[PDB]
């Protein structure tokens, strides 16, 4: 289920983080606009760009901690507040985070593996709700 999925993801996190974030950027091409540097790049090119490897590892390292601290897929209010307060996310809205989770859930569905995709879909909606309650636009 969801807790085991965190352990699965963590066991190969560099790879999963890049694959899921590329699924997000390929499903939602207009999302690259938050990432200028990313335009006109194939996936292998993005993987070779230092700020891509670094944003993506930090995203998944922190997303796994937020998932780990969750109860039944409902994140802590304090984790939502911490995400809203990040100054590098100034321009972001709940729609940016919704889209990431739609791509993550589709990725898990399409995988050969027994991920609990339902639980991740709920985690994504619950995190969006929490972010809105903490002050995200
Ligand atoms: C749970 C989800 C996410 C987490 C935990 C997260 C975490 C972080 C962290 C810790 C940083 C600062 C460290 C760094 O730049 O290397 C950062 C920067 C940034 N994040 Fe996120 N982020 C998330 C989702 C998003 C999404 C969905 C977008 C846009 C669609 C986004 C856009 C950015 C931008 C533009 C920066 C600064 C410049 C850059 O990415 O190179 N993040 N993020």
């Amino acid at each position: 289920g969801f807790k085991q999925d965190i352990a699965t993801l963590r066991g190969d996190l560099r790879t999963y983080a890049q694959d899921i974030f590329l699924a997000f950027l390929n499903k939602y091409p207009d999302e690259k606009r938050n990432f200028k540097n990313y335009v006109g790049k194939s996936d292998q090119e993005l993987k070779s760009m230092a700020k891509f490897g670094d944003h993506t590892e930090k995203v998944f390292n922190l997303m796994m901690e937020v998932a780990d601290r969750a109860t039944d897929c409902v994140p802590l209010a304090s984790d939502a507040s911490t995400l809203v307060q990040m100054k590098q996310h100034s321009g972001l809205t709940t729609g940016n985070f919704e889209k990431l989770f739609v791509a993550l859930v589709e990725y898990m569905r399409a995988s050969g593996q027994s991920f609990d995709s339902q639980s991740w879909d709920r985690f994504g909606k619950n995190l969006v709700s929490a972010l809105s309650s903490a002050g995200m636009k």
